[PDB]
């Protein structure tokens, strides 16, 4: 909920940051419409 906080690194590796605050894996976390940072995992 609250992942950019954690910029540049919020997430397990692999995943993603979203803009609405959770980690998650795919282009549903990590294209650019969704994602906040640690875009490519």
């Amino acid at each position: 909920q609250t992942c950019a906080s954690r910029c540049p690194r919020p997430c397990n590796a692999g995943l993603c940051c979203s803009i609405y605050g959770y980690c998650g894996s795919g282009a549903a976390y990590c294209g650019a419409g969704n994602c906040r940072c640690q875009c490519r995992g």
